[PDB]
């Protein structure tokens, strides 16, 4: 598996606008919400769960990187894998998107798979 | 179990106004005090204990997140489970509230379970 | 044992004015010096030593918290247990106080055991 | 092995201009892009991958350091070992360069190995 | 062993002016260069190697502390043990000095062994 697999979706020129930290089924997790830097489009929500999914090994790094980009407010490309989380109240509150990557974005391109 | 379980309480648009770090029964712990952003109502106190309760696995993440929100002074939603801590002097100093989650808040809603 | 045990001493409205990191007898350690915010009184010196004393489990958290409070220079309450470190040159340079807790002192009285 | 081995390449007075974090084959990884502080030359891309390559033990330290140098925008010397990552789509997106060191730079030199 | 052993050398009223991170023989390491806060004298260069020397246990703490002092540019006392590192090209590039401690410095004294 790879962040850049074409079965993963991504959204460019986003800003991380919200951050949540909690626990579910003995596992710490976090979620983020991102919106287009230019105000257009629909927000993206994605979560990472510490002991769950194939993306579990990157939990800490993604959390640190999410925090980093959240704090700078810079434009980023967010990479997700859809339909991963299954607990209905959790999905309803957040989404079924697994966070699988974060790339910085300049004015022209983003530094990551496309 | 989940941060968003309806058996948990939450308080929106709070600002973390105090932070304490210590140890009890071989376990590091931290507590925070939060107050409504507009100054109304009564303060919320909640603690996380590294080797105690079902919320133990999230100790580090919660600590880190609390620190962050404490440093920015931003409005957040705090999620707690009541009546968890039992050492009477501890409870009297702080509270019996276990900290189980922290969410950023926009101007309208908070990014977390409700 | 608890940070708030009445056999521990504490000092309110202090500012962390110095920070030292080193190693002794296979253990990383840190020490802090605190002084009254208003300039009065005598400095307090306290140390935490990795894997040494009953307070060992909280080393990391205390180190991080000391660093945080050191960087903001905010008013704090420092909690110590006296007569713990015994290595004489170490005690002479710093003190025998084990650092066992740190509390913020912003709004009302300090946020910790009293 | 050593960051300063003469079989490694390095580029001085670079600024970390981009940062990416993701996962590949069970491993968290990060990549950076750097460009000359004075605007000359061509960008350098390098990646570090957790638990992969001989440079695996330094993953955490390098990630933290890259984040720091990225946030300040200061001039650095970047040390890489070429032709380490082999997964073709990954390489095409980024490069085959393993990141093996980062050094701060002054006006006259960088604080790290050179040939 | 102790940071403050009189067989270790130290240099007061220094500023950490450079930072390097790398790997040697499967070990992450870092080096720092320090100069007198007033610019006089000769730089001090010292390194820590995570799996080498009696000082290995303090690697992480020293790395964090070096980073901290480096980011503030504040005056410090640096403590080293001479003639520790032995790989000749490494010593040529940096030095044989092991970093064994860092102390903050006020205008008068430094907060550490002397």
């Amino acid at each position: 598996e790879w962040t850049g697999d074409n079965t993963n979706a991504y959204y460019s020129d986003e800003v991380i606008s919200e951050l949540h930290v909690g626990q579910i089924d003995t596992s710490p997790y976090f979620c983020i919400k991102t919106v287009k830097a230019n105000g257009s489009g629909t927000p993206v929500v994605a979560c990472a769960v510490s002991k769950q999914s194939i993306w579990a090994p990157s939990f800490k790094e993604l959390l640190d990187q999410a925090r980093y980009f959240y704090s700078t407010g810079q434009s980023v490309r967010i990479h997700v894998q859809k339909n991963i989380w299954t607990y209905p109240l959790f999905v309803n509150t957040f989404s079924a998107n697994a966070l699988v990557g974060l790339s910085s974005c300049s004015a022209t391109q983003c530094f990551g798979p496309k």
